[PDB]
Parts: C-alpha cells; sequence; structure tokens
C-alpha cells in the first residue's frame, strides 16, 4: 500500500525561493511546521460552464484533513525538472493537470496545462490533529471547463458543483457542525473566492504574480 519511495515537496523560503526538498511526511508534521518549514503547493478552482464551482469531498483515507470538503484540488508540484519548472509556472500547471487526473480521474487531454490560470499566490498555515498540519506557499489556478469526472475513492469521498447560493449554504452546514470543511477552503470562501466568482469574466484585475498574499 505504501509506496517504495516517499514523495517529495519543494521546500521555499517566504519570497518562495526554492531552497530544498523534504518528504511530504516531514513537510506535513506540526513540530517541522512550528520550526518554520514551508512548501509549494496549488489549489485549484474549476468551475463549470454553467458557473458552478466543483467541491470535492476528501476520502476518509487521506492523513490530511479526512472527509473535509474544499474545492477542486489541493495538493503540490513535485521536486523534479518538470514540475520544478517556475517560468510561467508551467511546474504547477503540469503538477494541477498531473493531479486532476489522479485524484477525479479527469482525461489529461481535458486540461492541458495551457488552460489553467494562474491567478496569485497565497501564503497560510493550518492544523489537522495532534500530528498533522499544513504550511504552504499556494498557488491559485483557476479553470472554467466541463470536465468528465471519474474521482479514484481511495482519494476522494464525493464531489459537487455549488452555485454561489449553494456554497453559502453549505458553509452554514460546516459551521453547525453538519460537515467538514478544511480550514483552507472556510478562509478562501471567507476573503477572496466570491470576489474571484462575481468576477470570472473580469479576473485581469485580481492576477497578481508579485505580490504573496497571507491569511
Ligand atoms: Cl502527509
Ligand atoms: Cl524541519
Ligand atoms: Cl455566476
Ligand atoms: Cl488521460
Ligand atoms: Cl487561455
Ligand atoms: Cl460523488
Ligand atoms: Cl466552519
Ligand atoms: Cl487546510
Ligand atoms: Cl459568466
Ligand atoms: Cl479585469
Ligand atoms: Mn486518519
Ligand atoms: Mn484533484
Ligand atoms: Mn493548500
Ligand atoms: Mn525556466
Ligand atoms: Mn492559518
Ligand atoms: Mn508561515
Ligand atoms: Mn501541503
Ligand atoms: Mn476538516
Ligand atoms: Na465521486
Ligand atoms: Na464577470
Amino acid at each position: 500500500q505504501v509506496q517504495l519511495l516517499a514523495e517529495m515537496c519543494i521546500l521555499i523560503d517566504e519570497n518562495d525561493n526554492k531552497i530544498g526538498a523534504e518528504t511530504k511526511k516531514n513537510c506535513h508534521l506540526n513540530e517541522n511546521i512550528e520550526k518554520g518549514l514551508l512548501h509549494r503547493a496549488f489549489s485549484v478552482f474549476l468551475f463549470n460552464t454553467e458557473n458552478k464551482l466543483l467541491l470535492q469531498q476528501r476520502s476518509d483515507a487521506k492523513i490530511t484533513f479526512p472527509g473535509c470538503f474544499t474545492n477542486t484540488c489541493c495538493s503540490h508540484p513535485l521536486s523534479n525538472p518538470a514540475e520544478l519548472e517556475e517560468s510561467d509556472a508551467l511546474g504547477v500547471r503540469r503538477a494541477a493537470q498531473r493531479r486532476l487526473k489522479a485524484e477525479l480521474g479527469i482525461p489529461l487531454e481535458e486540461v492541458p496545462p495551457e488552460e489553467i490560470n494562474y491567478l496569485t499566490r497565497i501564503h497560510y498555515k493550518a492544523q489537522s490533529d495532534g500530528i498533522w498540519g499544513e504550511h504552504e506557499i499556494d498557488y491559485i489556478l483557476l479553470v472554467r471547463m466541463n470536465v468528465t469526472l471519474n474521482p479514484d475513492p481511495n482519494e476522494i469521498k464525493s464531489y459537487c458543483y455549488v452555485s454561489k447560493e449553494e456554497l453559502k449554504e453549505l458553509l452554514k452546514k460546516a459551521a453547525s457542525g453538519e460537515i467538514k470543511i478544511t480550514p483552507w477552503f472556510k478562509i478562501i470562501a471567507a476573503t477572496f473566492l466570491f470576489k474571484w466568482w462575481d468576477n470570472l469574466n473580469h479576473l485581469n484585475q485580481f492576477v497578481d504574480h508579485e505580490k504573496i498574499y497571507r491569511m
């Protein structure tokens, strides 16, 4: 069940400069996060062609945030030449295509890197339990397209396309404890998500490849 070699994450400084690599496990231990260990990540927000946002629910088997709802795909570029590539954020866009297939079963041809749009970067920290957490500079990637979903149940328990109002209702259910959402998704929904969603045809104003936002 466990792979022979551990997956590697890209270690970065607070300015998103590559400074090394560490195992996925080590990158997500609270004890290391508290020493400042920070890694590169991405977060895909995919909208269908009626502007419904695609949410995933993480499988109960995931190490961090099992069973939690979040946006379309939250994962990491690998520490290899393909995904280390920083020109036009190609590395993270390639990573996103890779994980859209692995997690949601979306064929590669449906989401080529060229159609994955890099908006901005957000630096955040979160805790999952007593052992595990998150600490990332997260590339925000936006997609609007109809895709064919066949998730790997080992990765994804369910998915849901939500309108703005449906999301608002879902967040109410999370607040009452009826369902679980990741700390990332909670904070992004509270800060930027609806601003982007109200402006899907005018996103250029939100493109910022210089400033790294903090939340
Ligand atoms: Cl992990
Ligand atoms: Cl460390
Ligand atoms: Cl809309
Ligand atoms: Cl494919
Ligand atoms: Cl384009
Ligand atoms: Cl489903
Ligand atoms: Cl909540
Ligand atoms: Cl999170
Ligand atoms: Cl629209
Ligand atoms: Cl604009
Ligand atoms: Mn567990
Ligand atoms: Mn995915
Ligand atoms: Mn993240
Ligand atoms: Mn380059
Ligand atoms: Mn936090
Ligand atoms: Mn930090
Ligand atoms: Mn991470
Ligand atoms: Mn959660
Ligand atoms: Na499913
Ligand atoms: Na608009």
